């Protein structure tokens, strides 16, 4: 099933017994049924599918969702909606259901319409839904305001009183998107694809939700805790539902105070904390919906940036268009590291562009008129490549809100490559 | 080149997935890599070695082991331990040996257990017994003396060494018994090669290499050869065209390595495996087999690049450079490996690797360049210490050629 890559006289088929071994390995592992796996033994098995290429990694993923579908009388089922009311109807139709209901084959049926090829109502009613969960009327989701075209959850979702019920429906629908294989137009935060991993956010994560937030952990990072001329603690002030609340980071951390040794631990927390503390219920609710039909441990195996690509596509990007569309702060067009960057973006499969568009943009939706209309916080921001002055030994680092990439002036292709390659998988969960 | 590319894929995939076995605090069958255990031939080394200790435990964990004395002479400890040991029984065997020595302090028994060990393996072999000689070749190693029966009692001695063997290895202590690699494959009952006569019959070998190489008409001379079993001597029959000689070769190299002391490898095995079952040896190479009952040597890799000779090539060459960079960047047991495939032994010279020997003598480790196209490995001739190196493109061609080559056991590239 599974795939690998591609001497003279006896010694090639020396070669390609050892090549079929190695293939024979991976694909004995791959095949292996983990349902008798608990969850720490399966998470040591994703230690090793998650060094896999995501196309890999995506067809594992659907082989074992498939497994999970062993003991199912799988029918047909049918949703009435109406084409002026289809959010709404396909809550009342759907979100009583149970998991294993929600694993049949939905055919659409509008109400009083000619009918039409089933397959295209279904491609058509997901591409509806998608859209019309982020309407601003049901206040569910609201749009970053750093990256613009990217969603998370509302904090004062709970003007609508039926929406704890309705985040659970929609987390439903984007696994029941995932599962009948079909792609949504839904683009969220990085943040949020971090929570349904269950991963934990940075505080770069703050930069394009709230800004001026994101500089004071910046500043404290970067400074001297006595530099400032107040004291912090191990609390944060936490508005759910419209109630405000000082909420302890650790077990007594209003007495604890944020000394140097603290900064790193206190900056992780606090950015946890204002992320997902005012809309905790919403999110659970979502996660309630969502790992119904998908599991949590078996999503695990992608990656944040990758999650997004499994639920949105992956897209086809022109680079010529982004090139054109590009802006240079302290290099020019000529310099030696721009050509560099063009070449090594060039080099870069389909995941991998798609990796670096999240890496600099916060999505990896392209925008329908071309990257001479990507937006930024503060409106139209075509994409721009600074200069990092600093030691070359650093990663490139991005400001999504921007659409920024800071590169510094590496000293060889090869480094460039290789350093920028590191710069759009996934960071790690460390404090620094 | 697109099979690099694979080369490149394989050892990515290689350090990944034995570098999770070797953290894993479960068994193999019961982890998640469950599967593996029908390819636990294809793993590192080390990782068989955990795999290997974990299910001989389990297989004799009904046993219900209890300390037992084993009382023998300093100055005799040989000939005292066969008294004591080798009529017992294989579960008997299993059990905790506490040694004690005639008339002489008590000491520490873990600490005398690790002493009588070592006086056993440097006694088996002494001349004076004649159970084992030195191969001509690499002149360190050893293998079966096929004059063995100057004793008559000597097919019960090769059970007990054998049985020596085996329990070392299931007491989990190491041995400095270093066989010939021949001698490896005869106890995984594997096929020797023509290549392996070089160290035991030079002259045999040469002529072996001129008929592979040469038409038959280029001589002027039958599947049958001579053989001294028992200081009996007899042609006997291997089962001579240019379309037989593939067949030829492979017979009469078997016969010259294994007529003459048949017998007394039935007798080293049958002991050898009433203790360690022979399918769950059989995991291991001829190499990995001799790391396993005489540990993993450490190699100053300093010492060995002052005492190289080149030839052709010369120190400040390339290839010389990528050559020692690749060497450093392997782990223990391939750095072993490595050792094993260029002087015939994992055993490092005590007296450093300015004295390494030779069949002529003293010879140093030595690099010769391979003018022959650069699609082939290196070649080695154990002999001479000798290593043949082509003059490869880039050094992740070499690094790549190199760990086929030392890696290769009589079964291709790694055990199929």
């Amino acid at each position: 099933d599974y795939d690998i890559p591609t001497f003279q006289g006896a010694d090639t088929q020396k070669f390609l017994r050892f090549a079929e071994t190695h293939r024979t390995v991976l694909n004995q592992i791959l095949r292996q049924s983990t349902t008798h796996l608990a969850d720490g033994p399966f998470a040591v098995l994703v230690d090793y599918i998650r060094v896999l290429d995501f196309d890999v990694k995506r067809k594992y993923f659907r082989q074992e969702l498939e497994r999970l579908d062993e003991g199912l009388r799988k029918e047909d089922m049918a949703v009435h909606v109406r084409r002026d009311h289809v959010f709404e109807d396909s809550y009342r139709e759907l979100h009583r259901k149970s998991p294993e209901e929600m694993k049949n084959r939905l055919y659409i049926v509008f109400e009083g319409e000619e009918g039409q090829d089933a397959g295209g109502l279904l491609r058509e009613w997901y591409m509806i839904i998608s859209r019309e969960m982020f309407n601003p009327m049901y206040a569910l989701f609201r749009t970053s305001p750093g990256d613009r075209v990217t969603y998370t959850i509302n904090p004062s979702s709970h003007c609508n009183p039926n929406h704890l019920s309705y985040f659970k429906f929609v987390g439903r629908i984007v696994a029941k998107a995932v599962y009948d294989n079909r792609l949504l137009e839904c683009y969220f935060t990085r943040s949020f694809y971090k929570h349904i991993l269950g991963k934990s956010v940075r505080y770069t994560d703050m930069e394009s939700e709230d800004y001026h937030f994101y500089q004071g952990l910046v500043y404290l990072l970067e400074n001297d805790v006595s530099t400032l001329g107040y004291d912090l603690t191990f609390s944060t002030e936490v508005q759910e539902f419209g109630v405000c609340e000082v909420r302890d980071l650790k077990p007594n951390g209003a007495n604890i105070l944020v000394t140097e040794e603290n900064k790193k631990e206190y900056v992780h927390l606090v950015c946890q904390m204002r992320m997902t503390g005012a809309i905790r219920k919403q999110l659970a609710a979502f996660l309630e919906g969502f790992y119904e039909i998908i599991p949590k441990r078996l999503i695990s195996i992608f990656t944040e940036q990758e999650l997004e690509l499994l639920i949105s596509g992956l897209p086809t990007i022109d680079i010529d268009d982004l090139k054109s569309n590009t802006e240079y702060h302290k290099y020019q067009s000529n310099s030696i590291q721009i050509q560099w960057f063009w070449r090594a973006l060039r080099s870069f499969d389909q995941a991998d562009r798609a990796k670096f568009l999240q890496f600099v943009t916060g999505t990896s939706k392209v925008p329908l008129q071309g990257f001479a209309a990507l937006e930024g916080m503060n409106g139209i921001q075509k994409f721009q490549i600074h200069r990092d002055d600093r030691s070359t030994d650093r990663l490139p680092s991005a400001h999504t809100c921007f659409n920024q990439l800071d590169l510094p002036a590496y000293e060889s292709f090869e480094k460039l490559r290789h350093m920028l390659l590191l710069a759009i998988q996934e960071c790690s969960e460390g404090f620094g």
